[PDB]
């Protein structure tokens, strides 16, 4: 059945889009906000703040490529290739006024691409919690002087041999909730059942092939958005990053400011990486405001 | 029994050191050269330089406390508490006189505290293959744009939750194969046959918990080689690193210039982490040579 459970007043459906079929969540009413997930989650790390911006906007909520309940990509994992699945997606859904984006984490790689390209697409933009896919990326550290650091994964994810595919199958439900409380500063929002239900999601064979894809394309992703880069983003911008452990702290503004020439920006202290199951109420406030103005 | 063939000549044999028992390999006659294994290895990443240098030296090697044959350190897994166990090995076949010390990746970690507090008992130093615990290992990346991040598996093996255990058990085959083989430029010297000696050893649940205990200490080193580095070190030393896939490069010369009034650096070209079995015919000449400029028998 469905992996996780619809809000009231929302349908789960799928649209083929270049042959693949991918999932999404709809409701609501008005121009259209899609809204984008990232690793180790699905389109359900949005269900608090959709009612809510359904009261003003039409919003989807797709599953990546090969993550949730959609097909892999038959192009690739990279971000100008999964960008265009999305793009196609939202025009389906508002083919004449521009509409605006939301996305977390490597919802951002899967999605700038697109965005730069089809600027006259896009009417607002917000940002949380990821790099923009390019150098800057290079210049994490390896290892902490408190521990492990906040990108290790970057590598583990991209090895050859399907490292973390080898290593993680049978014990997914571990490695996640690893994940998740070493990104998080507030680990009580994680109960049992979101877990298991995350859990299960990425656990499917191709789900957990596709989640580490899109980090052996991390390169190739950079090498696409220096080209791309040579176009400044031009639409209203928002990025939020969270203050806490795991956060990106100021580095989510300072890098989209060398993007976006209208860009504001918030850190939410007490708040990690998982921003909008963390710390759901002021996320969803800052994102609803900004896109209502 | 033995988890490695010892070469001919030479004995294996365990040392008792303040209660922990200690595998070693031993053979030749002269003075007293130690060479200290790394991660992922044992004794046995030495054991064809040690026929040469057994012409010329008595030769030990370890097994690191909790890998191989050695008994898991009682004190704690810091390069200071696992130098007090080497060092006293050491002395206890050398009591008189000062001792060569060659050491390789984490076998740097676990010598450079007894070396640089027990001077007089060192003649001659060569260190390949890894940083000195510092801040410097704060500076390396997470992931590069070329090639692939050295030192990423610092977090995987520091993090909590035993998880680099936790995954790598039942798997650790596997893992070494890609560990080794991501860290190699000359990948073909690594037969399934070696690489099957390696894992059935680090596969010991002591042994690989062992393993990961060098790396969750690593802070702990790095804290006390700010206090100890305030003196450097004064005798003979050489440097050796792979300049291939895997290599440190110029990076272990010019740390240790920073460590070392007197030093000499090397960059192998072609070779990568595993400078002993990658490498032999160069990187064997250059310590037996270096070694061999003071007194030998
Ligand atoms: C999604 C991208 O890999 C997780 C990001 C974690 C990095 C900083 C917390
Ligand atoms: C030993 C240190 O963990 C092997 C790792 C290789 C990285 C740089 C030498």
């Amino acid at each position: 059945a469905e992996e996780f459970p619809v809000p009231n007043g929302f349908e789960s459906a799928y649209r083929e889009v270049d042959g693949v079929k991918l999932h999404y969540v709809k409701g609501g009413q008005g121009p259209l906000v899609m809204l984008v997930h990232g690793f180790g989650q699905t389109w359900y790390e949005w269900h608090q703040l959709m009612p809510e911006l359904a009261k003003r906007f039409t919003v989807i909520a797709p599953d990546l490529p090969g993550l949730g309940q959609s097909e892999p990509p038959k192009t690739g994992y990279s971000g100008e290739q999964v960008a265009v699945y999305l793009h196609k997606l939202a025009r389906q859904f508002s083919p004449d006024r521009p509409f605006d984006l939301v996305a977390h984490d490597i919802g951002i790689w899967n999605t700038y691409p697109m965005v730069v390209k089809n600027q006259a697409d896009i009417a607002r933009l917000v940002y949380m919690q990821a790099p923009i896919p390019d150098a800057r990326i290079y210049r994490f550290p390896a290892f902490t002087a408190q521990g492990e650091s906040l990108v290790w994964h970057f590598s583990f994810f991209a090895a050859d041999d399907r490292l973390a595919e080898t290593l993680i199958a049978g014990k997914e439900r571990f490695f996640l909730e690893h994940f998740i409380k070493s990104h998080a500063s507030n680990t009580e929002v994680f109960s049992e059942r979101l877990l298991d239900l995350y859990a299960r999601s990425y656990a499917k064979p191709h789900s957990l092939n596709a989640s580490f894809e899109y980090y052996r394309a991390l390169n190739e992703s950079v090498r696409q958005n220096a080209e791309l880069a040579k176009t400044r983003l031009q639409m209203p911008t928002m990025t939020l990053a969270g203050g806490g452990h795991g956060g990106m702290g100021t580095f989510q503004l300072e890098q989209m400011k060398a993007y976006a020439e209208d860009v504001e920006g918030h850190v939410l202290p007490g708040c990690g990486h998982w921003l909008p199951e963390e710390c759901a109420a002021p996320m969803n406030r800052l994102v609803i405001d900004f896109l209502s103005r």
